[PDB]
């Protein structure tokens, strides 16, 4: 039923940086990736409520979506590119433990976690 508080995007206690690599992230890999027809069920968090899912929170202790990420990158939250990437794969990981191979939101996913690799590939190298 509930949803728990979103994962933090702002906090003015936690140290940040503005770089290549995450403007990168920003302008390239989350651009590409939120416009894609798989982006949907990725660009807010799980909504328990609205689609019923009260087991969701139980067995995903560490949530993550692209709307999330998008603010983060938007607001500065990030120290490094790593800490971003690191959501990504939260985010990816997040759907293949809750689901099972084979579903159409695994397949989307994958598909996604696809453009993602290949853009982390040309990351620029840090100024
Ligand atoms: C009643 O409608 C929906 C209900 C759910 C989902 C969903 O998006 C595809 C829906 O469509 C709006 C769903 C959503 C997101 C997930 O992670 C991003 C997930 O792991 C898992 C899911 C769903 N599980 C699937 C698709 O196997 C269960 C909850």
């Amino acid at each position: 039923a509930m949803n728990p508080p979103p994962p933090e995007t702002s906090n003015p206690n936690k140290p940040k940086r503005q770089t290549n690599q995450l403007e990168y992230l920003l302008r390239v890999v989350l651009k590409t990736l939120w416009k894609h027809q798989f982006a949907w069920p990725f660009q807010q968090p799980v909504d328990a409520v609205k689609l019923n899912l009260p087991d969701y929170y139980k067995i995903i202790k560490t949530p993550m979506d692209m709307g999330t990420i998008k603010k983060r990158l938007e607001d500065n939250y990030y120290w490094n590119a790593q800490e971003c990437i690191q959501d990504f794969n939260t985010m990816f990981t997040n759907c293949y433990i809750y689901n099972k191979p084979g579903d159409d939101i695994v397949l989307m996913a994958e598909a996604l976690e696809s453009l993602f690799l290949q853009k982390i590939n040309e990351l620029p190298t840090e100024e």
